């Protein structure tokens, strides 16, 4: 129980859970109205994807990501069934993200990403080829239009100087120049939540939100024209990128954050920002076992008070290790390895207690998550004329889906949060690509 005392902590009633929800509605109406949207922690940024699109552009169509671990370039084509337009990725390639690409300057960082399209253009013979250019960017992004956006600021631990303000697709052009090499019609730019979405709209007509949980957290759905007031209209629908993991920057979630939400806060590269992203996001879980574990040493009650070399250094437990760990069959000989690599000799005991500090920080990122969920879609709920409100939305993300166990506490919270709900789950199959794609066919068709 002395452990299960510290571990208790990482506990959230469900009564904690809607006081949460409740409150994440209240900061999605505050980043929708006009007096409010300047200071509002939760920016709900308008994205400009639309209700209902003109007409498509079948075709192959360049798609990039940008905001992963690995930056990704493919290529992605659009046709049309009768549900819709269909879409497939057709080529790709992962380019890793070098260390002088991170701290220099966004402009490097373009041009490194500007070579990347350019080796890609080689080895696949099309480099004398003009395509549109779908951009999947995974960061806060004021919108002045799809294919028009100014960088907020960072998120996830990215440094680039002189990023932040200024457009993103320019820049991504002011790249493709210093090149000739090839030409790229950039026609849009979305958020990984949006693409995600779009690309299970086809399949499920219903998807109306978009989730990401992986390295970070972030969510999307589809608001009522007239509610998003920074926006000019009335009519239809606009998607509208929350970007609620800037949650909880008010002291939203003061009365929830342990210890160790601070330390790991306080040792970011963005303190004081993305607080409730920092408590799902795989970006941190890790790090938060690793500072439970430690204080379970310093407390002499596990690895008999002596912490290794590499337990002691930050980011050393992975995220991936938190998933390994939860998948032991019980036999321990995964904890064991885990461990092991880490410079630890951990009993049977210690393997246990490893066990139970990750299910307990998991667990608290599938609640906490599902709370927000629920706030998006209990919001939408306030806008049908329905008995039971059938939505769809499309997720992707690490986290959620290779963690054994987050996806199921995650359902089964979501669900208790949302009565007169009937929630589906669709996972984006390439959903970037296919999805920066889709939306560029639909802009195209106005730009090309
Ligand atoms: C301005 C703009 C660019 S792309 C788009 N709309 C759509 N693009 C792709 C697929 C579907 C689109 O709108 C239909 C829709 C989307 C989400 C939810 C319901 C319907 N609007
Ligand atoms: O990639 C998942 C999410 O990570 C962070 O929250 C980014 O700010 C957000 O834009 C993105 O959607």
């Amino acid at each position: 129980t002395l452990v299960e005392q510290i571990l208790a902590e990482f506990q959230l009633q469900e009564e904690d859970l809607k006081k949460v929800m409740r409150r994440m509605q209240k900061e999605m109406d505050r980043g929708l109205r006009l007096e409010t949207h300047e200071e509002a922690s939760v920016k709900m940024l308008p994205t400009y994807v639309r209700s209902t699109p003109e007409g498509s552009e079948v075709g192959d169509f360049l798609s990039l990501d940008l905001g992963g671990t690995n930056f990704r370039v493919m290529l992605v084509k659009v046709g049309e069934g009768e549900e819709g337009q269909w879409s497939v990725k057709t080529k790709h390639q992962m380019y890793s993200i070098p260390e002088d690409a991170m701290t220099g300057t966004a402009e490097m960082l373009f041009d490194y990403i500007s070579e990347c399209i350019s080796d890609f253009l080689d080895k696949h013979q099309m480099k004398h080829k003009k395509l549109p250019l779908g951009f999947t960017f995974s960061f806060p992004v004021r919108h002045e239009d799809i294919d028009k956006g100014i960088l907020l600021n960072w998120t996830k631990g990215f440094k680039a100087s002189g990023a932040e303000g200024n457009n993103v697709v320019g820049l991504l052009r002011d790249a493709i120049k210093r090149r000739g090499d090839f030409e790229m019609d950039v026609v849009a730019m979305v958020n990984d939540t949006v693409a995600t979405m779009i690309s299970c709209y086809y399949e499920d007509h219903q998807c109306e939100v978009g989730m990401i949980v992986g390295t970070g957290c972030n969510a999307c759905y589809m608001e009522e024209m007239q509610n998003v007031e920074l926006v000019e209209g009335d009519e239809g629908r606009m998607c509208v990128n929350t970007e609620w993991g800037a949650f909880g920057d008010s002291g939203e979630l003061d009365e929830f954050l342990l210890e160790y939400d601070r330390l790991v806060d306080e040792s970011s590269a963005n303190p004081g920002q993305q607080l409730y992203e920092k408590l799902i996001g795989g970006k941190y879980m890790g790090e938060l076992v690793r500072l439970v574990l430690l204080r379970l040493v310093d407390e002499n009650l596990l690895f008999h008070g002596e912490a290794s070399e590499q337990l002691r250094t930050r980011g050393a437990f992975e995220t991936r290790f938190v998933s390994q760990v939860e998948s032991d069959t019980g036999d321990r000989k995964q904890i064991y390895n885990i461990l092991s690599t880490l410079g630890l000799r951990p009993s049977t005991t210690d393997c246990d207690i490893v066990r139970r500090a990750c299910e307990s920080v998991s667990t608290r990122a599938a609640h906490m998550c599902s709370a927000g969920l629920a706030g998006v879609i209990n919001r939408m709920r306030e806008s049908r004329s329905e008995d039971v409100m059938r939505i769809t939305v499309g997720v992707d993300g690490s986290v959620y889906k290779l963690h054994p166990s987050f996806k199921e506490r995650f359902h089964a919270s979501v669900r208790r949060l949302t009565p007169s709900c009937e929630i589906t789950f669709i996972e984006s199959e390439e959903g970037s690509g296919r999805g920066a794609a889709l939306v560029s066919a639909v802009a195209c068709k106005k730009a090309c």
